[PDB]
C-alpha cells in the first residue's frame, strides 16, 4: 500500500519559501515512528531540505546528485523502486503528494495550529472519502512551539 | 570579563510560554562558535530547555544533575567559572537581568520574527554600546527567519 505523511498548518499549508517557522520535535518523533525502515518516496526539493537513512527514493527529472539514495524519473519508477513491501511512505513535497494522493490508502497527518503564509499545500482531500481511525491532540510545551494533532485516515 | 549571548525576536523577546516558533541552525552554529570551551552560566529553566567546559547552573535548590555545577547566587556562579578571559552568560531572562550590569560584551542574534513573549532581554541603551561586528543573513531552506549577528562592546 501507499501512504502519505505530512505536517499541515491551517489552510493545509505544508511549505514556504524558507524553513517552516515552528519547532515540533514531537512531530519528528511521530514521523520516525511511522517510517522506521520502510521505503520513502520524496521529491527533489524535500530531499535537499532534509539533507539519508531503508530505501530512499528521490523523484527528479535530472540525473541524481547523491549515489547514496535512489533517483527516479517518474511516479511509476518510484513505485517500482520500492519493491514489494507492505507500506510505501510518501514524505513530500506538494507536487509529489498531489501525484500520490489518488493512489494512497492511508494519510498520516499532523495538524498544526499555526497560520503561515505558504507557497505549497497538501492536496485537497474530501474528508467524507476518508475514515479517521486515530486522532491524538497535544498542547504546545517547552519543546514544541505549537499545539498539534496527529491523525491517521484510511481511504473509504 | 562577562559576556551575554542571546537570540532576540522583535521587542527584545527571548522566551515564550512554549518553545520558540522558529528553526535557526545558523544561530546554533554562531552560539557554538562563541562559546566553544569557555565557561557558561545559565539559569535553571534554560538548563532544562537545553551538557558539554564548565557549565554553571543557577538554582535556589539542590542540583539535579551532577555532571554540571550548581550554584545558589550570582557571586558563586562567577567564582565557579575560575580565572578565565571570558564567561558566557547564556540565559534566560532573569539571569541576563542580573548579569547585564557586569557585562562588557553582548553577542546578539536579531531575528526578524514577531512573537508574543513572556521574557525579554534586558533594556540596553544602544548609545552605551559600540557595535563592533554585524552580519546579516536571509532566511533559507534551513533557517525559518532572517537574522543578524551583532557583537556590542560596552563603551
Ligand atoms: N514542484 C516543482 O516541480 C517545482 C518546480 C520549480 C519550483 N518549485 C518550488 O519548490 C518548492 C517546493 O515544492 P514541492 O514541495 O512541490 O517540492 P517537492 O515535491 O519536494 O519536489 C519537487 C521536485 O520533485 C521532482 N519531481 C516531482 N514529481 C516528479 C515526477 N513525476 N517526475 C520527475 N520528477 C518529479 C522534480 O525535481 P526536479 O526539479 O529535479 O525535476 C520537482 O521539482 C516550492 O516553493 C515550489 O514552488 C517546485
Ligand atoms: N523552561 C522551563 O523549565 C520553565 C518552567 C516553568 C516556568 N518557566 C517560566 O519561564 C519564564 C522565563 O524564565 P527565565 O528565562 O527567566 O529562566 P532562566 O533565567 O533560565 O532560569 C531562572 C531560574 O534560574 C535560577 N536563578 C536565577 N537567578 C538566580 C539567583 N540569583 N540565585 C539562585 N537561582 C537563580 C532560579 O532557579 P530555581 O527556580 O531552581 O530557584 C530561576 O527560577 C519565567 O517566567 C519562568 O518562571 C519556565
Amino acid at each position: 500500500m501507499i501512504s502519505l505523511i505530512a505536517a499541515l498548518a491551517v489552510d493545509r499549508v505544508i511549505g514556504m519559501e524558507n524553513a517552516m517557522p515552528w519547532n515540533l520535535p514531537a512531530d519528528l518523533a511521530w514521523f520516525k515512528r511511522n517510517t522506521l525502515n520502510k521505503p520513502v518516496i520524496m521529491g527533489r526539493h524535500t530531499w535537499e531540505s532534509i539533507g539519508p537513512g531503508r530505501k530512499n527514493i528521490i523523484l527528479s527529472s535530472q540525473p541524481g546528485t547523491d549515489d547514496r539514495v535512489t533517483w527516479v524519473k517518474s511516479v511509476d519508477e518510484a513505485i517500482a523502486a520500492c519493491g514489494d513491501v507492505p507500506e510505501i511512505m510518501v514524505i513530500g513535497g506538494g507536487r509529489v503528494y498531489e501525484q500520490f494522493l489518488p493512489k494512497a490508502q492511508k494519510l498520516y497527518l499532523t495538524h498544526i495550529d499555526a497560520e503561515v503564509e505558504g507557497d505549497t499545500h497538501f492536496p485537497d482531500y474530501e474528508p467524507d472519502d476518508w475514515e479517521s481511525v486515530f486522532s491524538e491532540f497535544h498542547d504546545a510545551d517547552a519543546q514544541n512551539s505549537h499545539s498539534y494533532c496527529f491523525e491517521i485516515l484510511e481511504r473509504r
